[PDB]
């Protein structure tokens, strides 16, 4: 099926998921200097407090931390957005090398990863409804430039070597995401797709323009994972990003001048 490879990667997604080439597909270059200043925007507000982490797995094209989202304990509100989103899960898409790694890009500037956490509309009762709905997701991408190690970030560098390849999972609890979170919420947004098949056009992006530092040695562990599953050959878990996408007639809002 669907990779990052040279024979099924995001250059052949077209053939079995035409939207591929729809009118809102991310990632998509965020050109600083055309986006738009909003004053109408609300405060963002993430509410992460009562977050409750679950288990960590390699799914053969990421590592997704899952959370219990069977109640509004972990939700994004305020900002583009109306209503509210519960976290459902995060993961990252990161590169072989340190100047390659993020699926967003800005002023066409590529970071060494980028993390997203997805999160549903609730208005839509579950995940699988709101992802056939224009609104019904909101992703929150954070940039990874490689730097000073991230403290918040060594629990799950530390259990990677539990879920090297697709399909393990591991217990996963009292995970704390706040701990990822840059200083400013500054962000820009955008309305966009899932940057995977089935490459649904239901996300509002928001792309936080201050990036977290990691060290060079926790993207090294990133890069030790496997897209395959155990016993067979080895294919290094890395560049699972998709490049930018066309903007089409979309606008790119900022929160900030
Ligand atoms: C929400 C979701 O579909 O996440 C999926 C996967 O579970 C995830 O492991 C990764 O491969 O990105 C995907 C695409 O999502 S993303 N990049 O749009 O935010
Ligand atoms: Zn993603």
């Amino acid at each position: 099926h669907w990779g990052y490879g040279k024979h099924n990667g995001p250059e052949h997604w077209h053939k079995d998921f035409p939207i591929a080439k729809g009118e809102r597909q991310s990632p998509v270059d965020i050109d600083t200097h055309t986006a738009k200043y909003d004053p109408s925007l609300k405060p963002l507000s993430v509410s992460y407090d009562q977050a409750t982490s679950l288990r960590i797995l390699n799914n053969g094209h990421a590592f997704n931390v899952e959370f219990d989202d069977s109640q509004d304990k972990a939700v994004l509100k305020g900002g583009p957005l109306d209503g509210t989103y519960r976290l459902i899960q995060f993961h990252f898409h990161w590169g072989s090398l340190d100047g390659q790694g993020s699926e967003h890009t800005v002023d066409k500037k590529k970071y060494a990863a980028e993390l997203h956490l997805v999160h549903w509309n609730t208005k839509y009762g579950d995940f699988g409804k709101a992802v056939q709905q224009p609104d019904g997701l909101a992703v929150l991408g954070i940039f990874l430039k490689v730097g000073s190690a991230k403290p918040g970030l060594q629990k799950v560098v530390d259990v990677l070597d539990s879920i090297k390849t697709k399909g393990k999972s591991a217990d996963f609890t009292n995970f704390d995401p706040r701990g990822l979170l840059p200083e400013s919420l500054d962000y820009w947004t955008y309305p966009g797709s899932l940057t995977t098949p089935p490459l649904l056009e239901c996300v509002t992006w928001i792309v936080l323009k201050e990036p977290i530092s990691v060290s060079s040695e926790q993207v090294l562990k990133f890069r030790k994972l496997n897209f395959n599953g155990e016993g067979e050959p080895e294919e290094l878990m890395v560049d699972n990003w998709r490049p930018a996408q066309p903007l089409k007639n979309r606008q790119i809002k900022a929160s900030f001048k």
